[PDB]
């Protein structure tokens, strides 16, 4: 029972037939916003109900409206891992470089939650891989820190930068090293991530690294 508007609950529940029934009675309900500034579309994205999303999109409804927290439908769908809803959303003009109130794009959440195929869709649909959030962090920061090896390959293929620094001065390499993400750190270094950049604490990814991972990285770069 996630909303104060019944239509929204019907979209979350997946009750497509009473959702259509409410909306023939009152066309306005397909775009009416609840207390979180969400419509039926947001909630159907959240629950992954593709047929209900597809129905609303045909109806002509807005695709890019952000809720109280700044989440667009695309944000919700990318995060929740709704492969086909993302596809539909993008097909209907969804904004791929949309930002929520923390400064996150959909790709940030795809990267973080390991959504490989959604990441590909977003990037192939025009997403900026170097988009920085309010802490100046990228998708690559998130992938490196979580240890998402395949996601890093994706980001790198679509020309993500490896040496962007967050508010703390850390690059993705710093984070990979800090979380003992070995293969992810080697991958980064092999495609040019710097072992020399210092975070705002004056430490390099090597100095942050443990178990002589730093030694491995140092030999990759220096001989």
């Amino acid at each position: 029972c996630v909303s104060n508007l019944m239509v929204c609950n019907l979209a979350y529940s997946g009750k497509l037939e009473e959702l259509k029934e409410s909306i023939l009675a009152d066309k306005s309900l397909a775009t009416r916003t609840d207390q979180d500034s969400r419509t039926a579309l947001h909630w159907a994205c959240s629950a992954g109900h593709t047929e209900i999303v597809e129905f609303l999109l045909q109806l002509g409804v807005p695709v890019n409206d952000k809720d109280d927290a700044g989440w667009s439908p695309l944000h919700i769908a990318a995060s929740a891992g709704r492969d086909e809803i993302v596809k539909a959303l993008l097909g209907k003009g969804a904004q791929v470089n949309a930002v929520n109130q923390n400064g996150c794009t959909p790709l940030h959440y795809a990267a973080s939650k390991n959504r490989h195929e959604i990441a590909v869709m977003l990037l192939e649909g025009g997403a900026n891989p170097d988009a920085k959030d309010h802490y100046e962090a990228t998708a690559m920061h998130r992938a490196a820190a979580k240890g998402n090896l395949k996601m890093i390959h994706i980001l790198l293929y679509y020309k993500a930068s490896t040496n962007i620094q967050d508010t703390e001065g850390n690059t993705p390499l710093h984070l990979a090293c800090d979380e003992e993400r070995v293969e992810e750190a080697k991958l980064l270094v092999s495609q040019g991530a710097s072992i020399y950049i210092e975070n705002k604490e004056e430490k390099t990814p090597l100095q942050v690294a443990k178990g002589g991972l730093g030694l491995i990285l140092k030999r990759m770069v220096e001989g």
